[PDB]
Formats: structure tokens, C-alpha cells, sequence
């Protein structure tokens, strides 16, 4: 997970990501297949 790569699969900065809920984040992680 390169910063443009995370930006690229989450459509979202890692900062952005760290402001959704943690239900949120492993939601989007298990979506992109991101264990």
C-alpha cells in the first residue's frame, strides 16, 4: 500500500481513511482484499 495506491483503491488519503469509523476501515480493507 503505496500512498498513491491507497489513495487509488480507497478513493480517499490515508488521513481520510483514518477519519472514517473503524467498522468503516476494515470494511474497505476486506472490500479491497487488504488483509
Amino acid at each position: 500500500l503505496s500512498d498513491e495506491d491507497f489513495k487509488a483503491v480507497f478513493g480517499l488519503t490515508r488521513s481520510a481513511f483514518a477519519n472514517l469509523p473503524l467498522w468503516k476501515q476494515q470494511n474497505l480493507k476486506a472490500e479491497k482484499g487488504l488483509f
